[PDB]
Order: C-alpha cells, then structure tokens, then sequence
C-alpha cells in the first residue's frame, strides 16, 4: 500500500508543486482547495491518468469560525475515506494581504489571516494526530518573518504563530512518532497581481542568482523532510530563500 | 500635564506592579480588568489617595469576538476621556492554560488564548496609533517561547504572534514616533493553582538565585522601556528570566 | 567526471559517515585527519576497494597558529592535485572539552577550540573560494543557545561558525557557492562515557529517547550538497530529535 | 564606598560615553585604551576634576597572542590596585574592518578581529570572576549580527562569538551572583573614515528618526543593565537600533 498525503491550498502555485512531487514519489494525495475548483479538478485529473485512483479533491474554507474544527476534521477524514490512511499533512494554504495599523471588516481580516495561517494548521494537526510508518507534518512558514513587509501585521502574526505551532507540536507529538517541521520560502512565486517592474525589484535583492525560487525548489525541501533521510529531524525550519534573509537594509 | 498609561489586566500580580510603578513615576493610569472589579477599584483607591484623580478603572472582556474591536477602541478612548491623552499602552492581560493536541470547546480556547494574547494587543495597538512626546507600547511576552511547556500549543502560538506584532508594529509605527517593545518574563509569580511542590521545582531551575522574579522586577524593565533612557529602542524584547531560557534539558 | 569533496576530521564517527555517504553518492574524497592515521588509511583503503583512486588522506593540525593559513591552503590544494577539482568542503573537525571560567594553558585551549571550530573553517573557506554545484557545509551545534556548563570557549567557537556560515553564504553567493550548516543535538556520545551517563542524555530526546546515528547526520549533509538544495544558502538544519525545544 | 568599573576602549566615542555615564552614576572608573593616549589622559583628568581619585588609565593591546591572558589579568589588577574592588566590566573595545574571502596578513587580521571582539572579552571575564554587591558584565555586541556587512566575515565571527560568551558566562557565573548581558547597537557613531554620502545612506535606513544612535543612547542601555533595576536580568542582549534590524533588503 502506498502512503497518503493531505496538501492544503493545492490547486495552484507552490501547493500544486508539492502535491505533484509527492505524487511522483508515490504518495496518494488529497488536493484541498477553496475557490479554485477548476484548477483542483484539472490537477486531480492529470494525476489520476498517471496512476488510477491516486488523487481526490476536497473543498473547504479555512477562515476561523466556530465550524472550522469540523471542517479540519473532515479534511483529514476525506484522506482516510479515499485511501485508508493518512501519513503526511502539508499546511500550505494561506491568506496574504496588507492590514495597515493606521473592503473587509477587521474581524474578517483577523479570521482569514490568523485562521488560514495558524488556527487551521493547529486544528488539522489535532485531527491528524487523533486519527493515528513515517508520519510527518510540514508547515509552510516565511523566511522573512523577522524582517516583515510594511503594513502586513496580521499576516506576520499568523506566520509567527505557525512557527510556535511547529515547535509545540514537534515536542508534544514526538512520543507518537509524528515529526513536525517547517519550510520557509523567501521570495518564490510572486503574486499574480504584481507588475513585472515590482517583481524585478524583489528578484534583484536575492544573493543567489538574483531570482525567485521555483515552486519545485520549495517542494524539494518538503520532500526531504517527509523522507526517511529526515527520520531524526523534528521541530526544524528549513529556509529556502537564496540568502535573502541575510541581506541588510 | 502628566502623561497617561493604559495597563491591561492591571488588578493583580504583574499588571498591578506595572500600574503602581508607572503611577509612582508620575503617570496617570487606566486600570483595565475583566473579572477582578473589587481588586481594580482597591488599587485605584490607593493610587488616588496618593494623587487625586490620577487613576480610573475600565472593564472589558478581551476574548476574540465580533465586539472585541469595539471593546479595544473603548479602552483607548477611556484614557483620552479621563486624562486627555494616551502616551503608553502596556499589553499585559493574558489567558494561560493547557490545550493538549491528543470543559471549554476548542473554539472557545482559541478565542481566549489567541484573543487575549495576540488579537487584543493588535486591536489596542491600532486604536492607540489612530488616536495620535514619548509614545510607546510594551507587550508582555514569554522568555520560554522557544522551549514551550508541554501541551500549551495555543498559548505558545499566541505569545509567538505577540512577538510578530511587536516587530511589525515597531516598523510601521516608527515614522509616527511610537516605539514598540517587549518584556519577556521566565518564571515570575507562579500560577495560584500550582502546587507548592511544583512551584519549588521551577524555582530550583533558575540560575540566578534559584527563585522566581518578583512582579516588581518585571515592572522595572517596563519602566526602562517607556523612559527617556530608551528613546532609540524599538522592536526589542528584554528577557527578565534569571538565565532560565539558557538552561538545557 | 566525478565531483570531489574535502571532509575534515573524517577518520571516525560523524566525519567518517559523511565521507562514506559522499563516496556512495559518487564523490571522490579527501579524508583529513589529525591523530587518527590508522583509521583514516583503513577508510581510504575500503573506499578505493569500491572504486580505484577515489580516496586519499591528508594529515593536518587545525589548531590556531601562524602556520594555520598555509595548512588550510594545502588541504584544498591536495583535493586539486588528487582529483583536478574541489566541489564540496565539509568543516567537521572539532576540539571539544570544558574550559571553566573559575593541564593545558588557556592560550592553548583558545588556539584549539577556536582554531578547530572557527578559524580553520574560515581559512578553508577562503582557500576553497579562491581556487574556483559548489557548496560548503559546516557542522554546528543545535544546543548553541543552551550550552553545557563550563564550555564557554567551545560555545564561542560554534557561535563564530554560525557567523561564518551566514557571512560566507552572502559573500560567495555571486560565485554560485552555497554555504549551509547541519546542527546535531546529541549524536554519537563520547567513547569513554558510561552507559548510565549516556542514558541521561538519551532520555532527554523527545523523538525516540535516543541519540542520532552518524548516518542520520550524514543524511542532512547529503541533502544540502545535492541538486534538491540548489536555492538553499545561509541555512542551518537542526538534526536533534527535538532536544533544543525541551525546557530545563 | 563607591563601586568601580573597567571600560575597554574608553578614550573615545561609545566607550567614552559609557565611562562618563558610569562616573556620573557614582562609579570609579578604569579607562582602558590602546593607541589613544592623549584622549584617555584627557578623560581621566576631567573625571578626577569632578571627583578626586575616581579615574585611572590602563594601556593594553587586546590582539590575540600568547601574552593576551597576562594583559587581561593586568587590566583587572589595575582596578583592584587603584580602587580595591571591581564591580563592573564593560567589554567595548573592538577592531572593525573588512576581510574579503576572495596590507595586514590574514594571521594579523584573525588575531585583531577575533582577539578584540571575542578572546579578550573571555579572558577579561575569567580574570574578573577569579578576582571576586551588584556584580555584572556588559558586552557590546551588534544588532546586525545576522544581517552582516558584505566582506566582514572575521568581524561578524567575533561578534557571534561574543553572543556565545554572554550566554555561557551568564550561565556559569550566576551562582557567584555575577550577571552577564549585552547591548547591541545598530548604526551609532559612524566610522571616521566613512564619507558623508555613505553616512547619509545608512542614516536613511533607520525607521526611528532616520538618524544614528548617539553614544549617550548606547550608554543609557549599559547603565540600566548594571543598575539595581536589572537584578534578575542575565544572559539578555538589548538591541538599541531604532528598528534597523527589522528592515528587509
Ligand atoms: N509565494 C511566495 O514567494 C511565498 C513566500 C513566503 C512564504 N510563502 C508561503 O508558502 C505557501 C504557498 O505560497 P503561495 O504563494 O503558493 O500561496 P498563495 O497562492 O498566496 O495561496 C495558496 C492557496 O491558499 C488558499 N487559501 C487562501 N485563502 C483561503 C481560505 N480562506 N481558505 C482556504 N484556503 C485559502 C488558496 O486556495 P484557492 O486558490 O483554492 O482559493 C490559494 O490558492 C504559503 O503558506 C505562503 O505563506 C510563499
Ligand atoms: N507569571 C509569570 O511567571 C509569567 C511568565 C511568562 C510570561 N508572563 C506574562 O506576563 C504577563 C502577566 O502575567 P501574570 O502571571 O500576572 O498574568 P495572569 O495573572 O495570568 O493574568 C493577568 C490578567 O489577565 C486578565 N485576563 C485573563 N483573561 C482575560 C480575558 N478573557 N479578557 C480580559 N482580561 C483577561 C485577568 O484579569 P482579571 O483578573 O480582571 O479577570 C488577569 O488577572 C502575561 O502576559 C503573561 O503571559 C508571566
Ligand atoms: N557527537 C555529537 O553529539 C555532536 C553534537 C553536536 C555537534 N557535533 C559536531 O559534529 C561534528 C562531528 O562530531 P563528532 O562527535 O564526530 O566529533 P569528534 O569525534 O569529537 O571529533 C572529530 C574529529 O575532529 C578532529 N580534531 C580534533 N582536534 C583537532 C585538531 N586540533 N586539528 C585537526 N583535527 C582535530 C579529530 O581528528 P583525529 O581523530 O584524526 O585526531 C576528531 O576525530 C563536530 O563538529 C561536532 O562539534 C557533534
Ligand atoms: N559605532 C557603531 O555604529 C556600532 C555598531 C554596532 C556595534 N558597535 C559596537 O559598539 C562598540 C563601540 O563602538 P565604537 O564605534 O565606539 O568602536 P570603535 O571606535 O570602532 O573602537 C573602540 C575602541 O576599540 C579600541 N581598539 C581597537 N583595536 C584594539 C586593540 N587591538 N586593542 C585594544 N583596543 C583596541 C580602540 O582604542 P584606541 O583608540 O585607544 O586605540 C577604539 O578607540 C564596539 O564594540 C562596536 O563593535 C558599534
Ligand atoms: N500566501 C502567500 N504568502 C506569501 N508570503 C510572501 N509572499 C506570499 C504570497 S504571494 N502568498
Ligand atoms: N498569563 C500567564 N502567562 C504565563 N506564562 C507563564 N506563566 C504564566 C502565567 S502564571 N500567566
Ligand atoms: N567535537 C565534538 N563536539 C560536540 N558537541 C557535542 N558533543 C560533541 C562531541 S562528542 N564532539
Ligand atoms: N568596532 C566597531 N564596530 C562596529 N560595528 C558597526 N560599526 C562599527 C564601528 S564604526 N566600530
């Protein structure tokens, strides 16, 4: 029997690259998505034509609410229903937009930015562990958490909380043989709404090649951490940033 | 006129010591409380005996909810109402209890531990900044954030988010002349519920005198950070832990 | 042709496992040693039996001195003479013993602990870069911010090594040279240590209540030098079973 | 009886401001210097004019060598000889210049940069402890230690080692009642050699005021750490950087 993975926000960009690479390594995959239904089903279709019955999709909003615990439970339940086991969880889904200290209500901004980036990872980790060999969780963090973008306080709060979860969950789930680690991109795939001039500005900041990480490069680090080559690694966060975090103002 | 400070959770323990020390330094103070009305008024009475009309109380639940933004705005407004200005915000209020990965609903535990420790500070910070000299904010963090207590994941996530708020707000509010810093206790006043045996276990681990920090030692670092002696300091977190965070397992 | 790696302190324990795994991946290797000549040679012979003319040894003291820069240049040069290239440097060699604040002279303790852990790595890095998937991997310590009592000079050396990893990552990135670290917590315990003392350390590790094998540390080194790590520089990977997360 | 302090590299700039402020607070001071003999003697004279017999000078090269331990022992001995006690050590002296990886020999550069910034502090700390109230040591570190200047590898190594010393010594000397802490400037007094246009380049990076720290602002943080307001603080490093270390590339 092949092992099974849940990947959150897996329809496009980095989450798709992680899902694809896990599938190429021999995992069966749950492609979680929120709004990108067409891209999700398209991806599932490509993977299933490579190996029959190895990919399913699963829709869920990961905004904080009183029903979020049930949604996260159902995500993990979908992996067990499709494949009979759940070996790996990748917490990739993330809301990302500014929240100036000095449109959506603030309560909605808190719910989305802290829900997607921190509370849903926590609830999915709870559900994953309570349902349970090489078991692991990988959280997508941010290499620039201590050198944050101006006006992104709530996003930064969420990613710092995710670092805390990674460490707290590593410590508490170690007795159960569940490893918990992080992968911290610097600049990888730039925002679609970003103009080429702004993208180039960011690219020229990166010491190693003056270019962003490919989605495959991020996925490589995730694959290492779930592999038997990382069997003693837990509570670690691997920066995949081309040196960006090392560059002063 | 005298500057004014808001201290959250100021009725007892560390928040009380901070309020008293700010008052002794010449601040007028807003003593915020949730459940400890008797104790908040007792402190206010003691401070007003020393200087008439220099201490007022303010009630608010700081749990995350649809009304938390309004409650945070009214805490800040109460300082302006009473004293005509607000120079210092101290984010001290904090829920603290375990939340095992493997009684209150989990959605309530999220609301209290992430609301009090992180979301309320963010909303109080926004309100403080919007309503604006030596302006500063001090957040009460935790020196043991990277070596967390077993089964305290939501608490640890909240304190990590508070570190992120401290840094993000320091950056964004620097152009307004508002400094943002933290004080990180290790073991100070032990939980009232804790047994005397476990209390002594924790005391014995501390390199500097095998004892906990008094509330007044924590308050001393807060006084420094809001003073004219700290006018170039922002985004910094001062550990006050007697070396505890340096001690290996 | 095949790439080439220099591994310092490679005769035994962790450095030996790193050299073996690099060789198994297809690297030719320079096995550096200080005092362990018989172990270094027996490793070289074992590897050459697998593939002819793929392993050589190189003796050098890495203690700080006036001759240290020349010694470090000769180690790098030995890789070029043997194999015509040098793609990977692993800074593994390390002196480790207490230096309380309150029969070696203190100047000798300084020379050995700061030399091996920090100054030699810097000099080897300089020589490596000046001679040019190129990368350097430094062996750090996961417990650098929760140090053993009375190991001030050792801890200083290891912190300096973190600094070198970051500074060199930044400076050599334009030449395509990546610089990273692997940080063990408790791996192979000292040879003389009694099992009852070994057990006090093993019991502290959340993931399996055991120390890392040398092979597990080598696994992280192999990842960092591979094509799967080609955007990774200035990063330090903890391989510690969660030990650094455990409070007093 | 007045306590006594040793300040290394105290003839000029930040070390001088530290010596003056300690003196103003009531300390007798040893003014260590290397080349700046006229400035050291000028400072001792000003301080002695204010309170007789409260300042002496001590010349010493702090480059690494087989005689450095003797030199460090002598600096501490000079304090006991003049004042009969030594309560405070401030490790401020520092070489600072680039050492690119790709007319001083590299041997000399290692000696100077690692000697002054790290080995001399270690040996001074040893002598101080062995010759032994509010005893404490303050190391001058660097807020940019993780975002270093290009081509400053040896300097950066020295400062990283000083962080390690601060933490190791705090742990080991706690049982003797000796506290060990750090103060980490960002941009303070800029290099004398640096041109006006570069200086302006750095000033414009600082979020809080777009200016460098005064020497007196750095000294204020040292004063706090040696005071009775910091009796439970050990192994802590206070950044005094106006937010500089928070700014991304
Ligand atoms: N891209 C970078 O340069 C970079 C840099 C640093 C860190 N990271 C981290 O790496 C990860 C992947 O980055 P990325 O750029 O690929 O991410 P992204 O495109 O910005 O977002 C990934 C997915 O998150 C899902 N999502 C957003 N809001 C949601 C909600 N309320 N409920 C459920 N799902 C929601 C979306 O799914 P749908 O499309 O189906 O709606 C989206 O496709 C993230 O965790 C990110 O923070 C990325
Ligand atoms: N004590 C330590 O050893 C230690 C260690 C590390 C960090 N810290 C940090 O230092 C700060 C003070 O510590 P402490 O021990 O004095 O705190 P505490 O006694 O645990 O809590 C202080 C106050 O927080 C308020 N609070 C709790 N839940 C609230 C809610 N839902 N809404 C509004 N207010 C609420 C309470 O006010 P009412 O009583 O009025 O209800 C309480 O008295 C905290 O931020 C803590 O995390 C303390
Ligand atoms: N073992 C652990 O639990 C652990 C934990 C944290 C970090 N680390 C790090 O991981 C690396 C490997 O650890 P390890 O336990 O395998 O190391 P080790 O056995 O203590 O030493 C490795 C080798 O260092 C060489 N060495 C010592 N002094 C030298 C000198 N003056 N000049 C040149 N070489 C010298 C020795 O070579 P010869 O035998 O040829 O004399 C020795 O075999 C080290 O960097 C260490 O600090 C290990
Ligand atoms: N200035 C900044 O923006 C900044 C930023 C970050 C950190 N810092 C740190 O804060 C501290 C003070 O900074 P600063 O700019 O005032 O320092 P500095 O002027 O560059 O150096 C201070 C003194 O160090 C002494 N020194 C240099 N080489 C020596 C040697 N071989 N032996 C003995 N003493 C030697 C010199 O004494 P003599 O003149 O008597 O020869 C010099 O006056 C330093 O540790 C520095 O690294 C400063
Ligand atoms: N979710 C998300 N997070 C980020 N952090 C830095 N860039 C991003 C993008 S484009 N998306
Ligand atoms: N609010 C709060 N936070 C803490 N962190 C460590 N101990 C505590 C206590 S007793 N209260
Ligand atoms: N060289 C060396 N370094 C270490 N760090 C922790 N343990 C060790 C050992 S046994 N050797
Ligand atoms: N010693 C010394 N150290 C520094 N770090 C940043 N600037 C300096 C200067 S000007 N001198």
């Amino acid at each position: 029997e092949a092992p099974a993975a849940v990947v959150t926000g897996a329809a496009k960009r980095i989450g798709r690259a992680i899902a694809v690479k896990l599938h190429q390594t021999g995992y069966r995959v749950v492609i979680h998505y929120h709004n990108s239904a067409e891209a999700a089903v398209s991806l599932a279709d490509e993977l299933n034509k490579e190996r029959s019955n190895t990919a399913v999709v699963c829709q869920a909003d990961l905004t904080n609410s009183n029903v979020l615990p049930a949604s996260c439970e159902e995500i993990i339940n979908s992996c067990f229903r499709a494949f009979g086991r759940c070996d790996v969880l990748v917490n990739n889904a993330s809301a990302f937009y500014p929240t100036p200290l000095v449109g959506k209500t603030v309560e909605t901004q808190v719910a989305e930015l802290i829900g997607t980036n921190a509370i849903a990872p926590f609830l999915l980790t709870m559900s994953f562990a309570q349902r349970q060999s090489n078991l692991s969780i990988v959280n997508l963090c941010d290499a620039m958490v201590d050198q944050p973008c101006m006006a992104f306080s709530l996003y930064n709060m969420g990613k710092h909380a995710l670092v805390g979860l990674t460490q707290s969950a590593a410590l508490e789930l170690a007795p159960y043989g569940i490893r918990v680690n992080g992968v911290a991109p610097g600049v990888s795939l730039l925002p679609v709404a970003m103009g080429e001039e702004e993208k180039d500005k960011w690219r020229r900041k990166v010491p190693l090649g003056r270019r962003e990480a490919s989605a495959e490069q991020i996925a490589d680090a995730v694959i290492f951490l779930v592999s038997g080559s990382a069997q003693y690694i837990t509570g670690s966060i691997i920066k995949v940033d081309g040196g960006l975090s090392l560059v002063h103002a």
